[PDB]
C-alpha cells in the first residue's frame, strides 16, 4: 500500500491556482513581447520574452548512444526468503522485505523516435533502490549477446546502426553493413538468431523476459561465492507478434509498447517479474561444454534449474517522463555489497562506459544527485564541487586520512562498515595479453541447440525474417559469406535462406551439426496463463441496431479482464474508435457484431466516412496475422466474403454466447500457427 | 533575528559519524586502489577508484568573464519605511520589513586566483530574497563607467586584461593595450581617475560605498515614475591603502579582503550598508549640466541629496565556498515589481549578457534551481526540462491558452496578480539608428570635477598612481596619446605627469577646464567611525620578560574591539605569530612593546629564527606607509633606529597609557597624509 | 528584417539554441558552418577554437592595430546597414496591434480555392485527428471554432464526431478564390525519377 | 506559420510534441492537447488547414 | 633555421588590413547598439550585438584541477645517436633526428592567475611529436 | 623566501616573463634528456621498490 515513488514527492510541482512567474520568482505574463510602438520591433530589455525562451531552447540533452528509444516505470520488489545462505545483499536478506524499482525497457538501435515494434534486441534495465545503495541489473529480453569483448562495442554498434553517409536505415539490421559485420564476426550468430525469432518482434515489454546474460559472483559473509545468471520470469507469458504485421504497426502507433505498458498500470492491472537465479560452483566455469566466462553462450537449464528468489511489481507511472525516465542513469558497476563481477570481458569494458557515457548525457559529474538517480540509504564521502553541485557539505575537511574530521567519514570493509569488498579467493595468473581464450572459439553449437529448441513454424520464422533482411544486402559478396555462416550453423537453413537470395548454398560443413534441444527457448508454443489486459476489436455499424448488442458483447467480455473497444463509421453512442482510426495491429482478437455485414459488402463498405474497403481489410490482416477470428449470428458472411471458412481454428461462428468463450479460450493460444505456410507445401 | 541562511538548511549534508559511501549509495573504502597481485597493475573493473576520481577531475568550472576573483556573505535588509508612494517593491513595502540577502565583492580583470589588493574596480554584487521574486542590484565601488555603449564591453576588457600572446600582466591595467584604450576612447578617463585613487586600492570590502551606476525608474502602483540612483553607504567608513603597500600585501597575503571580512563576521562585528536613493523627475533628466542615461557621469549630490530607505547587515558566512559563492548568478534582469528599466546604452545590452553567460558557467539552463540561486516566493510556469532538471511537474498541460488546465498557471499584470509591468508613460520616437546621442559628447568635464574635490595628498595619489602605470608602457606615442588625454582633463594634472614619463607635456587647451568642487568623492579626508576589528601589531620579545607588558598591553587594546597579534621571535606562551611570519601590511598601526629593542640592534636583529632586519623592517614599513606608530617606554630606542622622531603626527611614545590612548585615536584617523611629499619639491 | 513580432524572437533564439546543441561559442567555424568570404574581428578564445590569431591587439578603438579590423557601414567597407528610412513611433506596449485580429478570413480562402476531393482530404485529416480527442468540450470548442471558418466544414466534421456544430456564425464567411494553393488540381511537368513496381 | 508573436512558440510546440508525463504520441498532432491549443488559439487554425 | 610551429601555419589569422566581419562572414560595424530612437532602448534584431557578446560571453572555459597556474613555448628536440638497442622509440631511432616539442611549466596547488613565485612544487611536461604519435612525458621538478 | 614574498605581489609574472623574454631576445634554453637505465631482476635490489 506504500507509494513506490514516495520519496520523489518532495521535489513535485503543482502549478494548480497560480500566476505565471519567472525562474528567479516573481509574477509576470509571457503571452507578448514588448515592442517599442504598436507595429515596432521587439526590445532587448524584455527580460521575460529571453528568460523563457532561453529554457525552451536548452531543452533537449543528447540521447543514449544506445538504447535511445524506450519507456519506463516505478515498482516493488519483494524478497521470498533470507538468501544470507547464498549472498551478503540486503535487499535479499528477509523474508517479505521490499525494495522500490524502476525499470526501463527500450530497443538498441533505434534514435528516439524510432517505432517500438521494429525488429531488435530489447533492453531489461532494473534498479533495485536498496537500504546499502542502488543495485542495476542492466539486461536485455536475450540470454546472449553479439560479441565477446567490450572493445568491439562500437564495430558492432556502427555496423547496425544507420550508414553515416546518408544514416540509412532507421532502426534496422536489414542492410549491407550490418550482415557483413555478422559474416565477419561470427561470434553475433547466436544473438542474430534470438533476433531474427520471437524475441524480436515480441507482444510487449509485459511478455518479455530478462537476463543479465553475464555470469556474476554472489558473495557470502564469509567470503565464499557462486557463479550465478540473473533472470527475470515474466508472470503474464511470452508473446510475439509476426513480422508483416510488425511493419504496419510500425507506421499505426509507433507508440505501442509503452502505451501498452502505461495503460497496464493505469487499468490497475500491473505487470509482475519473478527473479529467478542459476547457481552453479566455481569449478563449474568450463564444465558444460562451454566457457560461463563468454556471454555469446548462456547455460541450458538442464545443467543448473532456475532458484526464485522474489517477485518485481511495477504499479507506478512517471509524472514527468523526461525529469523520471529520460534522466534516469543505469550502470552495471552500480554494485552492492553481497555482490561482485566476474572476468567476463564485455562485462569488464561495461563498468568503464556506462560512468563514462553519463558525462556526455548530464553533462557534468553530479548526475547521481537527481531525484531519479539518488538512493535511499544516504551518501557520505569526501566528493566537492562539479558542476550542478545540489548540496552544501559541512565537513571543511574534505579528505582522509585526517585528525581534524576525527576519522570520518570512516572506511569500510568486509570486517567492518558493510562495505564492498572483492571475492577474496580471486586470483590472477599468467603473461599480460591482448587476447581472447581459447574456449570462447565455438561460435556455431549455441546457434544450433537455439534452433533446434523451437518448434516447426517458429524455425520458419527465423528463415523467413533472415530470408527477408539478407535481400535487402546489394553486395553479392556478402550475402555468399552470410550463407557460409549460416552453413556452419546449419545446412538445411543456409539451403532454405539461399533460395530466396538465388544463391547455390555451399555443402554441407558437419563440424558443428547436431541434434540436441533446450527447455524455455519457446514462444508460439505455449498458452497464456492469463488473458488479462487482452484487445479486443468488435467491428460494428451504426445502422439498424447492431451497435445495442455489440455494447452487450463489450461489456461481457470486460468482466473477463479484456480491453474492448467498439468500431463504428462515427463516434456514436457506444462507439469508442472510427473505421478510420482504427486498425487490426492495435487488437489481439477482431470480432464481428451482427448486423455489421452492411461494412463488408456494397453499399456501406464505401463510406466517405473510411478509406475504401477499411472494415474487410482490418479482418483479413487480422485473420493473416493468426489472431482469433470471430463473427456473431448472421456476421458470417463477413466471413464469406474475405473467404475464410467457419470451420478452421481460430475461427468462431455463432451465437453471442458461443463467440466469447471461443474468443477467450482462443486469446491463451494468441497465434494460431496453422495458417503459416512451411517450406515444402 | 532570524538566521539569513535558514532556507539552506535543507541541502546540507553531515558526515559526521558515518562510514565512507559511493554517489549512488553503499559504504566503501578508497585508500587502496584494486590491483592483480602484490605489486600488480590497477584493475579497469575498480569501480571505487574511477568514481571518486572521475568526480575529482570534473570538479572545476569556468570562471566568470569578468569578476572572477571575489568573495561574499549571506545578510538581512531591513527598510526604515513604507515607500509606496515612490515605488511598489515590496522589501520596501512597510516598516521594519526583513529581506534576506547575499552580497559578493570582487576586484575585475584578475582570475580566480589573482591578489586582492591589486589595483582594479571593485564589484559590489547584492540580492534581494524578496517574496517577489529575486531583486539584484549589480553595482560596483565607483559611481561611473568606462563605456557608454554595452556593445565596447569586449574591447575595453581585452584591452585591460592581459596581453593575448603572453598572458602578461596578470590583474593589472599598467601595460601599453590598456592605456592605448583608455586614451583612444577619452569616455573611460572618468572611471580611471576613480581607480587611480584610493578607490582602487581599497582597505576592505567593508570599507567601500557601492553604487549601482546607471539611472533605473521607480515606478509606483499607479502607474507613476521616478529616475533613480542606487547608493550603499558604508557604516564602517571609507579607507584606502598607498600603492607601495598594496603592491607588497598582495604577495605577503593574497587573501586579504575575503580573509578580513571572514574574520569581521566571525568575531562578531558585522559589516552594515544604508540603502540610499537620489530621486530625480522624468523631465529633469538632461536638466544637471549632463545626460542621466550617460553612464559615465555621476549626479552631483548638491543637486540631488540621498534618500535614506534602510540598512543591510552581513552576519553570516557560508558553509561551502564553491555552492555559495562561486555558484551563484547574479543579473541586472533579475528586477521586480515596482522597478524599471531605463534608455541607458551599457545597461540596455547588460540584460543580454548575464542571462547568456550563465550557460557557460553553469552548462544548462536550470542555474535558477541551485539553492543559492532560489527564490524564496516560488515558481511556477510552463518551463520543462532542461539540463540537470531538478523537480518533478505534476501539470501534464504545460502551454497556454488552455482549456485543460483551467488557465493556470494564470496571466498576472498591472492590475491584476501584481505582476510586473514597464513604465506606462515610456515612449519610443525617431530613426532606427546605430549611433549615440550628442548629449553624451562631454568625457572631460566631469574628471575635472572629481580631481578638483580630492585633497592635495589625494591629488598626488591619483597623479603617482598615472607616473606608475603610463611608465610601463612601451610604446611611446600611446604615452603622448596619454598626456594629449589628460591635458584636455588638466593642463597641470598633464605636467606633472609628463615628468616622469621624460615627456615634454602639450600646450594648455582651456575648453574643458573649470574650478568646481563636489561632495562626498574624498576617502582619506574623514576620519573612521568606529575602530572596530582593526589590527595592531605588538612587537615584543622573547627574552627580558617583554611578554608580560606585551599581554597586558594586548589585553587592553583589545577591549575597544581590536584584534591584536602578539609579535615574537618563536611562539612562546601569549605568543600569536612569529616575526618570520609578521609583516606590516597585516596591521593597522605598530606599537613596540617595552624591552623589545635588543631586536632592533646588532644580535637580536641576526636571529637565525628570521629574516635579518625583519622587526626593523616592519615598523619602517608602518611608518613609510602611514600608519599609526608607538613605542612603549625604553622602545622609544626602537623608533630612533629608523630616523622617527617621538613627537610627530602619528608617533606616540610614553607610558602604557598614553601609547594605547594615542594609537586608538590614530587609528581613526587611519593615514597620516603629511608623511608624503607633495609635486614641486 | 521588418517588425513582424514572430520573426523578431527568432533572430534570438536560433544563436542561443545552437549553445545547447553544440556546447560552445565557435560552431561557425565547424567546416559546414565556415563562409568562404573571410571572417576578421576581435573574437579570441571559447571552447574548441580552431585558429590562432595573429593581432594581439584585439580591441577597436586603438592605435597599436592602427584601426585594424576596420569598421565598415554603407557607405565604406560594403557593410551591413539597416534600412536608413525605418522608424521606431509609440508607446511601450506588450501588446499586439489590432490589425492581427483576423483569423477566420484566409483559412476560409484556402478552403475555397481547393479542389472538391482535395477538401474532402481535410476534412477527412481533421475527422481522423478531432476522433483521437478524448475530451468532450475539447471537441465542441473544435467545432466552435472550424463553424467559424466554414458552416459545411462544421457539420461535415462534426458527424464523423458524433455531434452537432450546427448552427451558421457567419462573420467571416465568403467565397473568393486564389491561385496556386492546390496539389492534385495542377500535373507533373516531368515523370523522370518516378518509380514503377 | 501558427502564432503571430514568437513568445508562443513554446507554448505551440509543448501542445504538438508528446503529453510529457508518457511522452505519447510521436510525431503526430493527433490528441488532446495539440487541438486544446488549436481551438484556444484560433490564429493557428490557417497553417492546420 | 627550422621552424617549430610550421604546422600550426594553416590555422593562423592575419587580420591586418581587413574589414570587420561577423563570425559567420560579411562585413560589419561593431560600435553602436541599434536604438528605436536618438536615446531609445536597444532592439532584439541587433545580431551584430548578440553575436559579438555571446563571443565574449562563452570566452572562458575550465582551468586545470591542478596546475592551473603555467606558461609553454614551442622548441626541437635533437637525438645525439641511434638507440635502437635500448628502445624501439622512434624519435629516438638515430643521429641527428629532429622532432618538434612544446613544454608547458607550472605549479600545482594555485589556481589561474597566482603568484608564480609561491612555494610549491613545480610543473615540467614534455610533448614529442613524433612521427609515431605523440609521445608525452608529463613530469615535475622535484624526482619524488 | 622573504625575496619570493615579495615578488609574488611585484611581479606575478615574473617566471613566464622570464621564459618569453629569453627566447625573444635570442637565448633559447636548452635541457639534457638523460636516463638512468636499470635490469628488471633489479628493481628491488637499492633498499627500497
Ligand atoms: C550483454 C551485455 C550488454 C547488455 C545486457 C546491455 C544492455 C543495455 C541496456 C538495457 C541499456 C539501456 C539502459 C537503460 O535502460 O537506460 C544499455 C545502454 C548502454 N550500453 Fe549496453 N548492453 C550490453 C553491452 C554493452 C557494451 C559491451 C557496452 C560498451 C562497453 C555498452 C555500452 C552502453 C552504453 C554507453 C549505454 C548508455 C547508458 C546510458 O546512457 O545511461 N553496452 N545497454
Ligand atoms: C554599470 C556598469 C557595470 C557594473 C556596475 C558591473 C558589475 C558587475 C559585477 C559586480 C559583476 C560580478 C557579479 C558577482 O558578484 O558575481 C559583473 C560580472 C559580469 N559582467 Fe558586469 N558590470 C557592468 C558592466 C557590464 C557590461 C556593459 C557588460 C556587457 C554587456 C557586463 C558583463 C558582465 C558579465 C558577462 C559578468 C559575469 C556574470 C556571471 O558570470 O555571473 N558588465 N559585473
Ligand atoms: C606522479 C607524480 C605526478 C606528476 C609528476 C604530475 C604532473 C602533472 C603536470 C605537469 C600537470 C600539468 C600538465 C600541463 O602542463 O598541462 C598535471 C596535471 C594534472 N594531474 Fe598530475 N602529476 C602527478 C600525479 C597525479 C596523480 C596521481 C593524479 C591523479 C590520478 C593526477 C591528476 C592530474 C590531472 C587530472 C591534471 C590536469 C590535466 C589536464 O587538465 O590537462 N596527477 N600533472
Ligand atoms: C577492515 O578494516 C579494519 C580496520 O577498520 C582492519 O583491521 C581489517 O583488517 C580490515 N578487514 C580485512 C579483512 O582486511
Ligand atoms: C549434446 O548433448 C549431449 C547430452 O547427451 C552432450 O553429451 C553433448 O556434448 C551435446 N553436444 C553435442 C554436439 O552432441
Ligand atoms: C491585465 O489583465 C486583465 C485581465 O486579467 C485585463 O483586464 C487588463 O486589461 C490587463 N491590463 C491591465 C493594464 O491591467
Ligand atoms: C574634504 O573635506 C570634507 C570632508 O571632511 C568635505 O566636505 C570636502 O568636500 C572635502 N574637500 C573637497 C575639496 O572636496
Ligand atoms: C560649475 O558650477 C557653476 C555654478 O553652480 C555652474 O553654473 C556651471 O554650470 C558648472 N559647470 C562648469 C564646468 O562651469
Ligand atoms: C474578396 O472577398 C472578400 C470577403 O472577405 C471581400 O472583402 C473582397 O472585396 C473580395 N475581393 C475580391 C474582389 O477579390
Ligand atoms: C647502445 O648503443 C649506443 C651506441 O649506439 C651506446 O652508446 C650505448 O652504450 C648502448 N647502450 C646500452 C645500455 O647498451
Amino acid at each position: 500500500e506504500v507509494d513506490a515513488r514516495q520519496r520523489l514527492k518532495e521535489v513535485e510541482v503543482d502549478d494548480n491556482g497560480q500566476f505565471m512567474t519567472t525562474d528567479f520568482g516573481g509574477n509576470i505574463e509571457e503571452q507578448f513581447s514588448l515592442k517599442a510602438g504598436g507595429r515596432g520591433s521587439t526590445l532587448l530589455e524584455d527580460f521575460i520574452f529571453r528568460q523563457k525562451l532561453q529554457h525552451f531552447d536548452h531543452e533537449r540533452i543528447p540521447e543514449r548512444v544506445v538504447h535511445a528509444r524506450g519507456a519506463g516505470a516505478h515498482g516493488i520488489f519483494t524478497s521470498y526468503g533470507d538468501w544470507s545462505n547464498i549472498t551478503a545483499a540486503s535487499f535479499l536478506g528477509a523474508k517479505d522485505k521490499q525494495t522500490p524499482v524502476f525499470v526501463r525497457f527500450s530497443t538498441v538501435a533505434g534514435s528516439r523516435g524510432s517505432a517500438d515494434t521494429a525488429r531488435d534486441v530489447h533492453g531489461f534495465a532494473t534498479r533495485f533502490y536498496t537500504d546499502e545503495g542502488n543495485f542495476d541489473i542492466v539486461g536485455n529480453n536475450i540470454p546472449v549477446f553479439f560479441i565477446q569483448d567490450a572493445i568491439r562495442f562500437p564495430d558492432l554498434i556502427h555496423s547496425v546502426k544507420p550508414s553515416p553517409d546518408n544514416e540509412v536505415p532507421q532502426a534496422a539490421t536489414a542492410h549491407d553493413s550490418a550482415w557483413d559485420f555478422f559474416s565477419s564476426q561470427p561470434s553475433a550468430l547466436h544473438t542474430l538468431f534470438w533476433a531474427m525469432s520471437g524475441n524480436g518482434i515480441p507482444r510487449s515489454y509485459r511478455h518479455m523476459d530478462g537476463f543479465g546474460i553475464h555470469t556474476f559472483r554472489l558473495v557470502t559473509e564469509d567470503g565464499k561465492s557462486k557463479l550465478v545468471k540473473w533472470h527475470w520470469k515474466t508472470k503474464q507469458g511470452k508473446a510475439a507478434l509476426v513480422w508483416e504485421e510488425a511493419q504496419v504497426l510500425a507506421g499505426k502507433n509507433a507508440d505501442f509498447h509503452r502505451q501498452d505498458l502505461w495503460d497496464a498500470i493505469e487499468s490497475g492491472n500491473a505487470p509482475s517479474w519473478e527473479l529467478a537465479v542459476q547457481l552453479i560452483d566455481e569449478d563449474k566455469a568450463q564444465a558444460y561444454g562451454f566457457d560461463l566466462l563468454d556471454p555469446t553462450k548462456f547455460l541450458p537449464e538442464e545443467f543448473a534449474p532456475l532458484q526464485v528468489l522474489g517477485e518485481m511489481t511495477l504499479n507506478r507511472n512517471p509524472m514527468n517522463y523526461f525529469a523520471e525516465t529520460e534522466q534516469i542513469s543505469f550502470q552495471p558497476g552500480h554494485i552492492v555489497r553481497g555482490v561482485d563481477f566476474t572476468e567476463d570481458p564485455l562485462l569488464q569494458g561495461r563498468l568503464y562506459s556506462y560512468l563514462d557515457t553519463q558525462l556526455n548525457r548530464h553533462r557534468g559529474p553530479n548526475f547521481e544527485q537527481l531525484p531519479i538517480n539518488r538512493p535511499v540509504s544516504g551518501v557520505h564521502n569526501n566528493h566537492r564541487d562539479g558542476q550542478g553541485q545540489a548540496w552544501i557539505h559541512k565537513n571543511i575537511h574534505h579528505y582522509s586520512p585526517s585528525y581534524l574530521n576525527k576519522g570520518y567519514p570512516a572506511q569500510a570493509n568486509q570486517t567492518v562498515g558493510r562495505g564492498f569488498f572483492t571475492t577474496p579467493g580471486r586470483t590472477a595468473s599468467g603473461v599480460l595479453n591482448r587476447e581472447l581464450s581459447a574456449t570462447f572459439d565455438d561460435h556455431y553449437t549455441q546457434p544450433r541447440l537455439f534452433f533446434n529448441s523451437l518448434t516447426p513454424v517458429e524455425q520458419q520464422f527465423v528463415i523467413n525474417a533472415i530470408r527477408f533482411e539478407a535481400s535487402h544486402v546489394t553486395n553479392e559478396q556478402v550475402k555468399k559469406n552470410v550463407l557460409e555462416q549460416l552453413n556452419k550453423i546449419s545446412n538445411d537453413v543456409a539451403k532454405r535462406v539461399a533460395v530466396a537470395l538465388g544463391l547455390e548454398a555451399p555443402q554441407p560443413d558437419p563440424t558443428y551439426y547436431h541434434n540436441n534441444v533446450t527447455r524455455g527457448v519457446s514462444i508460439f508454443n505455449e498458452s497464456l496463463p492469463t488473458i488479462a489486459t487482452l484487445r479486443v476489436g468488435v467491428l460494428s455499424t451504426t445502422k439498424g441496431g447492431s451497435l445495442d448488442k455489440a455494447k452487450a458483447l463489450k461489456e461481457q467480455l470486460e468482466k473477463d479482464g479484456l480491453k474492448v473497444t467498439v468500431i463504428a463509421e462515427y463516434l456514436a453512442s457506444g462507439v469508442d474508435q472510427t473505421y478510420s482510426a482504427a486498425d487490426a495491429t492495435a487488437f489481439d482478437a477482431v470480432v464481428v457484431a451482427e448486423g455489421a455485414e452492411r461494412v463488408f459488402s456494397g453499399k456501406g463498405a464505401m463510406s466517405p466516412l473510411f478509406p475504401a474497403g477499411r472494415p474487410s481489410q482490418i479482418l483479413t490482416d487480422g485473420y493473416r496475422w493468426g489472431k482469433p477470428v470471430a463473427a456473431v449470428g448472421s456476421a458470417k458472411k463477413a466471413l464469406q466474403s474475405i473467404g475464410v471458412e467457419e470451420k478452421e481454428a481460430g475461427v468462431y461462428a455463432g451465437a453471442q454466447d458461443e463467440v466469447i468463450k471461443g474468443v477467450e479460450e482462443g486469446l491463451k493460444v494468441f497465434k494460431f500457427l496453422e495458417r503459416f505456410a512451411v517450406d515444402g507445401d
